[PDB]
Formats: C-alpha cells, structure tokens, sequence
C-alpha cells in the first residue's frame, strides 16, 4: 500500500499559532494532521475545522479519540457534519483512555479495562450502524482492541509502546493476531504506527548504545529494530521505512509535532 505520512500536532489553549502550525505541515509534505483527544488541548473537531480552512489537501484525523468522552449518536453526528462540511477530509480514530485523572475531571466512571474496550466496542458498532462516511481508525495493542479494528476498521493503529518501547519481534506477534483476527478483511484494512522519537545522525550505531540508557531493557541491535524510533540518515530512514512497511505492513506512519521538520526530508525520499 502506498505511504501516507502523518503529523501529531497538539492544539493548546493559550497559544496563538494553531493554524501556522498547520500550514507548515503541510507545506512540509504530510498526508495527515492528526490531533489528540485530551482534556486540556483544544476540542478536536473544533480544531480540526481551523485546520482545514487553512489547508488544501491534509486529510484530517483525531488521534485516537477518548471513547469515554463520546456519547455514539452525538459523535456519529459530528462526524457525518466534520465529513460534510470539510468535503470529507475527517477521519476519525478511536481507542480507550489512559489516563484516570480525566476521567475523574469529567466526572465520567473509570470503571475497568474491560469496561473502558466495551465503550469502544459499543460505540464503533453504533458509528457503523449509523453509516457514518468518516473512515474510522482503531488504536491500541491489546487483543480485543485488536480484534474490534479487524472487525470494524479501515485502519488499524499499532501501538510501539506499552512509555514502554516494544520490541520488533513483540510488534511481530500483534500484527500476525490482528491479521489473523482480521482473516478475509484483513488486505481492506490499511496499517498505520506512530513513531515516538526521529534521531538524525550519522552513527546510528553509536547513537543506540548510547540510548540503552533510557531503554535498559534492550540491546543496541533491538534498539535499532523498534518500530517506534527511526534513527540515521534521512537515506537511512527512507529504507528502514520500506522495511518496515515489508515486514509489518506499516504504510501509514506519523511522527510527533516535534519531529515534524527532523522526519520531513524522508517524505521527500519516499
């Protein structure tokens, strides 16, 4: 499948620059600006709308959507209107929470783990039974998260931490159960990751030994296989992305606001 590149950009109150910030990812070469759903950061969708009146051809994705925050039916309403109205550049991905704290500033029940993947079981059942036209994406590693993408997804996000980073081989094992829970539908289902960290420099070797300090529990060889960093040379990069989209089937790569210019020569390669 071919690359489509993302951005993470986070739009935060109190700062003035949302739809400069915008514009430059685009004008970098991304396919994706993707935004978070948090308390504290601007709503999504709100932002999202700013976005696409000042860009052209990004399509627009929340990154992953919280489903405790989200009634089904409202949601299924914004996103019929976010299709609408931007000429339907509005992706919309899902997940669950991590974080207990805004749950509790919402008032909203934390509940289990098993509760919070039934909120996303029953609201992507409801967002398909509505025929919402917004393709959806399904963020998480877990096996019944994995299992709701390959029952209900256009895209399947694969989480490259648990921040834990988890190893080549372990990514191995969720795509293959993603893959296999996915049977049939599984080549309609394009794969995405995000790629937490984008290291320019000329000695990736050295620059994994030197990272076994903030990931202890890996070798150099494994640090240079995770998924979730890409690290050398733009050139470098560019083939270790076309390994990975071999190996994992990863076409659909974003990286973090801060790597933003870091990872924009490798669109320029790819």
């Amino acid at each position: 499948r071919p690359f489509r590149f993302g951005v993470n950009l986070v739009p935060t109150p109190g700062v003035s620059s949302w739809r400069e910030t915008c514009r430059t990812a685009e004008q970098s070469g991304y396919d994706v600006i993707a935004v978070p759903d948090a308390l504290g950061v601007h709503s999504p969708f709100i932002a999202m709308m700013a976005a696409a009146a000042v860009t052209e051809r990004v399509q627009l994705t929340t990154f992953v959507l919280n489903s405790a925050f989200w009634n089904p039916v409202l949601l299924a309403r914004d996103l019929l209107t976010a299709h609408e109205l931007t000429g339907g550049r509005v992706e919309a991905g899902l997940g669950t929470g991590y974080v207990r704290a805004e749950f509790e500033t919402a008032g909203l029940d934390w509940g289990t783990a098993g509760t919070r993947v039934t909120r996303l079981a029953d609201t992507l059942a409801a967002l398909r039974t509505l025929a919402v036209p917004t393709p959806l994406m399904v963020g998480g590693n877990g096996d019944r998260v994995l299992g709701l993408a390959a029952e209900h997804a256009d895209t399947v996000s694969f989480s490259g931490a648990t921040l834990r980073m988890i190893t080549a081989e372990a990514m191995d094992e969720r795509v293959a159960f993603f893959a296999e829970r996915a049977g049939e539908r599984d080549s309609q289902v394009e794969r995405n990751t995000l790629v937490q960290s984008v290291i320019a420099t000329d000695d990736r070797a050295a620059t994994a030994k030197a990272m076994r300090s903030r990931m202890p529990y890996l070798t150099a060889e494994q640090i240079l296989q995770l998924p979730t960093l890409l690290i050398g040379t733009p050139a470098q990069m560019a083939e270790t992305l076309l390994e990975r989209r071999e190996r994992f089937g990863f076409s659909y790569v974003c990286v973090q606001e801060r790597y933003l210019a870091a990872f924009a020569p490798v669109i320029g390669l790819l």
